[PDB]
């Protein structure tokens, strides 16, 4: 009945089934890598890709804020839907 609008699935009408929400992934410094390393006891999150580079430039604190770097641990966050 009335749900049949006069259109056609020429290419595709129902392709719009993607949400595209919030990407919980990614490192702010590079945007390509994700939060792989957590700087302790700072609690800052980024990828070792950026962090090593910064320490190769003397790791005078996190690359952003330059706050306390003592230790580092791996992260690996949950993707869920990074689409
Ligand atoms: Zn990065
Ligand atoms: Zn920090």
């Amino acid at each position: 009945g009335s749900l049949q609008d006069h259109i056609k699935v020429t290419q595709e009408q129902y392709e719009l089934y993607c949400e595209m929400g919030s990407t919980f992934q990614l490192c702010k410094i590079c945007a390509e890598n994700d939060k792989d390393v957590k700087i302790e006891p700072c609690g800052h999150l980024m990828c070792t890709s950026c962090l090593t580079s910064w320490q190769e430039s003397e790791g005078q604190g996190c690359p952003f804020c330059r706050c306390e770097i003592k230790g580092t641990e791996p992260i690996v966050v949950d993707p869920f839907d990074p689409r």
